[PDB]
């Protein structure tokens, strides 16, 4: 499997290179983020994540913010053409471990362009109770509110621990081609994280992977349902 | 099966309600077009088709033109919410019968919006030799030029008769929902039709259908690979 991800990491796992505080990170083929940034978490408040990449600039960048408050950013120099395959699926992923949190997605948009001019764009603001244009993996599901719940949440509303789930867009994305001048993509998603216990965990991610990607075994909690190993 | 289609009909089949000349038509659940318009065919010249629908206006409209020349239009009043299911696949289809024609697609774009604001948009200008975001049916394939050939064409370049093929977009489209204020879609495609023989046949169509749609049996030639019967 080949994962490129932007992680909202709500729980620090110092035992695997994680900084000892909530952070946003850029993950290339490994949970140990190539670049992290301090995440000013606001549990209970709706947040927005924006992700951008351009094949000429070769800089993968992400920003996190809450309405009427300071934002935080992270960037990493990388040629994803030498990392990812030509065809990929894009998705959201989330996990809980010992510590719980709701991982609610209120909206999710993605745009990709490939000049050789081929484009794909999708935007979800309400998720149907049966999203045929989404591949739901793990414990991911959509509630009556039209929200996408990535991890387990009881009928009451409180999150469950040791949960893992993901949502992929159904159509593969031609992320780059050998006969391409420039390829670019932008993604955004709005999230709501609520936690009853003290420390929230584990986090939410946006990820690009090979088409046949699925939740690898033992990828719960700290590994955000993307990687089978910490290495 | 449930078909809504815009047909570029290059060969008149009067024996099934067809007007006795090349025409553009709007087809609702039947090859016998609810509305047709005179098509000023120009074989060998690249043409463009544009299709539009809005759930408030309830008027499905289509236009055909060639560069630097007069265009032709057709429209039909219809509530597609009462015709189509909520989830559909969009595709292109083409056939040949006794008389042949190349059915080349140079570009294909589609946009759909569903306010309840969910959107899907895709645009193809070059078709990969292995389009994983397309479902190719019948004899449909992509050539080295990056063009989408819907019907059989020999290694030389001349078209074959009794051919049928279609290309669907991989992801289903939430075309309408019960909790929707307005739904709309726009589609466009650029085509090249060349024919060695006298009269070209049979035509090209853009169609919206149920997700599990496939080429029905005995839908060759006049039926444009959409319908199993003329009724
Ligand atoms: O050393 C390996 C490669 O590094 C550079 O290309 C890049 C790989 N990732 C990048 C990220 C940003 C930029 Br700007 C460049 Cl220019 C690169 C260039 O120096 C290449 O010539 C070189 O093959
Ligand atoms: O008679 C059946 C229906 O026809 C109209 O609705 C439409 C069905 N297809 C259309 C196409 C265009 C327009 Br404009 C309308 Cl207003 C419609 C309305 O008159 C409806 O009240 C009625 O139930
Ligand atoms: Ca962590
Ligand atoms: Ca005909
Ligand atoms: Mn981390
Ligand atoms: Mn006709």
């Amino acid at each position: 499997d080949t994962i490129v991800a932007v992680e909202l990491d709500s729980y620090p796992n110092t035992d695997i290179g994680d900084p000892n505080y909530p952070h946003i990170g850029i993950d290339i083929k490994s949970i140990r983020s190539k670049s992290t940034a301090r995440w000013n978490m606001q549990t209970g408040k709706v947040g927005t994540v924006g992700i951008s990449y351009n094949s000429v600039a070769k800089r993968l960048s992400a920003v996190v913010s809450y309405s009427g408050s300071s934002s935080t950013t992270v960037s990493y120099d990388v040629d994803l053409n030498n990392v990812l395959p030509e065809w990929v699926r894009v998705g959201l992923s989330a996990t809980t471990g010992l510590y719980k949190e709701t991982n609610t997605i209120l909206s999710w948009s993605f745009t990709s362009k490939l000049k050789t001019e081929n484009s794909l764009h999708f935007s979800f603001n309400k998720f149907s109770q049966n999203p045929k244009d989404l591949i739901l993996q793990g414990d991911a599901f959509t509630d009556s509110d039209g929200n996408l719940q990535l991890t387990k949440v009881s009928s009451s509303g409180d999150p469950q621990g040791n949960s893992v789930g993901r949502a992929l867009f159904y159509a593969p994305v031609h992320i780059w081609e050998k006969s391409a001048v420039v390829a670019s993509f932008d993604a955004t998603f709005t999230f709501l994280i609520k936690s009853p216990d003290r420390e929230p965990a584990d986090g939410i991610t946006f990820f690009i992977a090979n088409t046949d990607t699925s939740i690898p075994s033992g990828s719960g909690g700290r590994l955000l349902g993307l990687f089978p190993d910490a290495n």
